[PDB]
């Protein structure tokens, strides 16, 4: 037994030195916290005895691998947290059976590429958090065209250096309703002209990166955009290089959260007026 938070519903099994999933818990359990347990590896049907699971926290469980069908029976699960696991191998069917998964948190799991991240069948997914990883390319794999319900994608604190036009290809031909994209805290110093064309976005975070400039009209092909973060970037406010951005930011002051500032002087980019 773990700490019973709610009878036959919620149990807290964090740090009890478990190496296997507990079998002495109600089959009606909805919430399970198994964080901080040397689980090391997950085999097929690891949670067969918990068909009612909706939220599963497995962060910091020293997990290295996950075999096909590890969560095969959990068809009611909507939140899976894998934060802090030194994952090194991820089978193709590792997330098989998660037909209701809405939130996947894979922060700090040594993720190096989205291509090999076997999540292309989680059509019900609404939130994907892969912040604090080793991803160095923002090129979205073709399977993203099946994630029609995605409204939040967090790629902050990774190794992304730039955003090419091709990177959002998949979203061009299979647009989402209200997508919020977080790309802050990346060593990003380049955005290719027309990389956000035909793209629909509700939020775009690009603060605390390495940007000095952006292509002209980069944000013209957008209207659903509501919030944007550009602060904490070494903006080059010489003219006419800063012309488009300074004007855009001034004609959209409500959208910008925080304040993009000019390197050196510290003057708001939206306050600069370039000569004609
Ligand atoms: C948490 O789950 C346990 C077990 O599932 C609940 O206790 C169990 O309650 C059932 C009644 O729904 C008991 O089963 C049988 O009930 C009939 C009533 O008609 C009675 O005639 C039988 O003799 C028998 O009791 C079962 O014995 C009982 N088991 C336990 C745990 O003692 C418990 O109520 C649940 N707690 C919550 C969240 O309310
Ligand atoms: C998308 O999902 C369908 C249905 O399972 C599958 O056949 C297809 O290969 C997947 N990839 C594509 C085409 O985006
Ligand atoms: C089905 C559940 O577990 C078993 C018994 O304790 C009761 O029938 C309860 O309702």
């Amino acid at each position: 037994p773990c700490v019973e938070v709610v009878p036959n519903i919620t149990y807290q099994c964090m740090e009890l030195n478990f190496y296997k999933i507990p079998d002495n818990l109600p089959f009606s359990t909805k919430n399970l916290d198994l964080s901080w347990n040397p689980l090391r590896h997950l085999g097929s049907y690891s949670f067969f005895s918990f068909p009612e699971l909706q939220v599963l926290d497995l962060s910091r469980c020293e997990i290295q691998t996950i075999e096909d069908g590890a969560y095969q029976s959990l068809s009611h699960l909507s939140t899976l947290i894998l934060t802090g696991n030194p994952i090194q191998s991820l089978a193709l069917g590792a997330f098989s059976g998660l037909s209701s998964l809405q939130k996947l948190v894979a922060v700090e799991t040594n993720l190096a590429s989205l291509e090999n991240f076997p999540i292309g069948h989680l059509k019900t997914l609404k939130e994907l958090n892969v912040a604090h990883n080793l991803i160095q390319s923002f090129k979205l794999p073709e399977y993203f065209s099946n994630l029609t319900n995605l409204e939040h994608l967090d790629l902050s604190s990774n190794k992304i250096q730039s955003i090419y036009c091709t990177d959002l290809r998949v979203l061009h031909q299979m647009p989402l309703l209200n997508l919020s994209l977080d790309l802050s805290l990346n060593p990003m110093n380049f955005i290719q002209p027309g990389a956000f064309k035909e793209i629909r976005l509700k939020e775009l975070a690009l603060d605390t990166n390495q940007l000095k400039s952006v292509p002209d009209g980069i944000f013209d092909r957008l209207t659903s955009l509501q919030k944007i973060w550009l602060h904490t970037n070494p903006w080059d406010c010489s003219c006419p290089r800063i012309d488009y951005l300074s004007r855009w930011l001034n004609k959209n002051s409500q959208k910008e959260q925080g304040s993009a500032k000019c390197s050196g002087s510290g003057k708001p980019v939206r306050s600069i007026i370039c000569p004609t």
